[PDB]
Order: structure tokens, then C-alpha cells, then sequence
């Protein structure tokens, strides 16, 4: 459906974003000069459920996939509901090299 896609670099200790689709920039209001190099958590805000955030934190430290419903905020401060699925991408030696994210605005 209508979705956006990013790639995070697991070879760096805090999974910075290294690629983002045109949709991600158009959806969030942020340019590449403010997204690339940074961890995705900047989209979070006051009403983001810390329990759900922690489901992602654990799934990333454990190298598993994960799906969560998060409240995110565009650059202009307005909120929206981000259905987010993170998938680990391993090398042949079983080590996680990248994390890929599909984000869907499910505000409906
Ligand atoms: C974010 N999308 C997103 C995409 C990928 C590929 C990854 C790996 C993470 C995200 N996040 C979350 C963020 O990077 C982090 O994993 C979590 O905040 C949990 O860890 P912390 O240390 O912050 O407790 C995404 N977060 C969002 O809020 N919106 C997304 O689109």
C-alpha cells in the first residue's frame, strides 16, 4: 500500500539511518540533511508509548524482527500514527549488518 522505507546501519552502535525513500521525506517533512546519519527516534514525541518503543529496543539488541504501533510527529509538530515493521538483515556469518524499516501512516 502507501508506505515508506528506510535502511539503518547495524554496524554502527546506534543504528543510524543511511537510506530513506522519497515517501519518508515527504511523509515526515524532514530532508535528508536532517535524517541521514541519525537514529530514527527523532520522530518520537510526548505521547509515544514507551512500552512500544521498548519492544523495538529489545528486538534490535536481540536481532529479531518487530512490528509496533507508534505515535510520531512530523517536522511541523503535528502527530501521526506510524505502523512500523523492522526486519534484520544478516550476513552469512549470522551477524546483523542492517535493519530495514517499512513505515505506514495508519492514521486512516
Ligand atoms: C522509526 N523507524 C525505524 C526504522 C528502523 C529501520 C529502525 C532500526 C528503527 C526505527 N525507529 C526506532 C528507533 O531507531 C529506535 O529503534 C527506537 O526508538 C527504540 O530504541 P531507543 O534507544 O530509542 O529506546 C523508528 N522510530 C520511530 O519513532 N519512527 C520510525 O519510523
Amino acid at each position: 500500500l502507501r508506505h515508506t522505507f528506510v535502511v539503518a546501519d547495524a554496524t554502527l552502535p546506534d543504528c543510524p539511518l543511511v537510506y530513506a525513500s522519497e515517501g519518508f521525506y515527504a511523509m515526515t517533512g524532514y530532508g535528508p540533511d536532517e535524517v541521514l546519519g541519525h537514529n530514527c527516534r527523532f520522530l518520537q514525541g510526548e505521547g509515544t508509548d514507551p512500552k512500544e518503543v521498548q519492544k523495538i529496543r529489545d528486538a534490535i539488541k536481540k536481532g529479531e524482527a518487530c512490528s509496533v504501533r507508534l505515535l510520531n510527529y512530523r517536522k511541523d509538530g503535528t502527530p501521526f500514527w506510524n505502523l512500523l515493521t523492522v526486519t534484520p538483515i544478516k550476513t552469512p556469518d549470522g551477524r546483523v549488518s542492517k535493519f530495514v524499516g517499512v513505515q505506514v501512516d495508519v492514521t486512516s
